[PDB]
């Protein structure tokens, strides 16, 4: 009975309604365009939803000693964003066209932030857990770096409707992303100054918003029709 729990169990009840949701519509849906984009989009909460339960049943967890202590550790997490964070990129990438070099690199650099943030949670000496958190960051930079210059750039000689969508997309995306490399500094992984349950809590709302939040703004716009 672990008191994060709760925020383990809304977040599991909020990805599995929004699968579901999403599911429901984009089965209704013939425009094969919009099609992919339903695609993408049911699966990202669907992935979130399954690692929630995964760390709800006790799953996900394990003890990394650091600072004389033994300090617990989701790792399920990592196994969430490596899919999901690379999956919204994409939803971005076909939205303005992005060329498959920049899609790569994107991808790439997501797999990068991903990986260290992983290696960064399991290490042992307390100052390097540091470093691969800052080489995940410089990694998550990047990529924010390129949905804002050149992810927008692409956006110009979309219709306005279009990259009207991509812009609130990548403002949801931008502002809700810059947030966990700062949750996971302050939090559990990081200085230990936020307990885990709040920090649960923080890392629920900002996977909700960037997952359900995110879909429910591109999947109810015209954006994303033939
Ligand atoms: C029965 C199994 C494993 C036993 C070996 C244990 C391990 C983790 C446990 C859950 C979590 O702890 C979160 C939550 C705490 C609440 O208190 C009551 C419900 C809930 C869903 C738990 C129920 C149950 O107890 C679980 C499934
Ligand atoms: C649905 C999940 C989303 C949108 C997750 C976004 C996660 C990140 C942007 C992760 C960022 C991290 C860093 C920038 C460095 C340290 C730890 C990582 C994994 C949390
Ligand atoms: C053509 C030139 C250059 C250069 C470079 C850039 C710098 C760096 C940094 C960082 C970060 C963030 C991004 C963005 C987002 C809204
Ligand atoms: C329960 C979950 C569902 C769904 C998801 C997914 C999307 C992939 C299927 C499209 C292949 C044609
Ligand atoms: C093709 C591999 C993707 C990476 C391309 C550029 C950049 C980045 C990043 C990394 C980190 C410190
Ligand atoms: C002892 C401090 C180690 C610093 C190494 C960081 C190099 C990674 C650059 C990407
Ligand atoms: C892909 C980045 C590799 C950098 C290794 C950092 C060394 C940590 C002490
Ligand atoms: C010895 C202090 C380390 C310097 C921190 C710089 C980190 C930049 C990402
Ligand atoms: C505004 C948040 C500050 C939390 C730090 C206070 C915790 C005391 C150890």
């Amino acid at each position: 009975g672990r008191p994060e729990w709760i925020w383990l169990a809304l977040g599991t009840a909020l990805m599995g309604l929004g699968t579901l949701y999403f599911l429901v519509k984009g089965m209704g849906v013939s425009d094969p365009d919009a099609k992919k984009f339903y695609a993408i989009t049911t699966l990202v909460p669907a992935i979130a939803f399954t690692m929630y339960l995964s760390m709800l049943l006790g799953y996900g967890l394990t003890m990394v000693p650091f600072g004389g202590e033994q300090n617990p550790i989701y790792w399920a997490r990592y196994a969430d964003w490596l899919f999901t964070t690379p999956l919204l990129l994409l939803d971005l990438a076909l939205l303005v066209d992005a060329d498959q070099g920049t899609i790569l690199a994107l991808v790439g650099a997501d797999g990068i932030m991903i990986g260290t943030g992983l290696v960064g949670a399991l290490t042992k000496v307390y100052s390097y857990r540091f470093v691969w958190w800052a080489i995940s960051t410089a990694a998550m930079l990047y990529a924010l770096y390129v949905l804002f210059f050149g992810f927008t750039s692409k956006a110009e000689s979309m219709r306005p409707e279009v990259a009207s969508t991509f812009k609130v997309l990548r403002n949801v995306t931008v502002v809700l992303w810059s947030a966990y490399p700062v949750v996971w500094l302050i939090g559990s992984e990081g200085a230990g100054i936020v307990p885990l349950n709040i920090e649960t809590l923080l890392f629920m709302v900002l996977d909700v918003s960037a997952k359900v939040g995110f879909g429910l703004i591109l999947l109810r716009s015209r954006a994303i029709f033939g």
